[PDB]
């Protein structure tokens, strides 16, 4: 599923991401835009052999099991394919654990490099939220 901007904002708000650990909703929509272009089916391989999955590009090195990342962890206790679903629940619940791990949203390289320090509220302008 390729989400619309306001559609994703509304679903993220309903799932409790608005101001989660102090990150306003625009931060999450900005992160999703530059991580996956709002596409739940996005995948990208990393140099170490791990793979990033879904709308927030969650990494198999620590967070999910994809059967092809030996020696890795599965801290969200999910198969990585669950993160590609049109239902974003698994992605949001895993993202809540990531952002709580001490580094905040700096865990997402696209957020640090393209969202941090910008007017992130622009990403929800016009939405009925
Ligand atoms: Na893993």
């Amino acid at each position: 599923k390729v989400f619309g901007r306001c559609e994703l904002a509304a679903a993220m708000k309903r799932h409790g991401l608005d101001n989660y650990r102090g990150y306003s909703l625009g931060n999450w929509v900005c992160a999703a835009k530059f991580e996956s272009n709002f596409n739940t089916q996005a995948t990208n391989r990393n140099t170490d052999g791990s793979t990033d999955y879904g709308i927030l590009q969650i990494n198999s090195r620590w967070w999910c099991n994809d059967g092809r990342t030996p020696g890795s962890r599965n801290l969200c206790n999910i198969p990585c394919s669950a993160l590609l679903s049109s239902d974003i629940t698994a992605s949001v619940n895993c993202a809540k654990k990531i952002v709580s791990d001490g580094n905040g949203m700096n865990a997402w390289v696209a957020w640090r490099n393209r969202c941090k320090g910008t007017d992130v509220q622009a990403w929800i302008r016009g939405c009925r939220l």
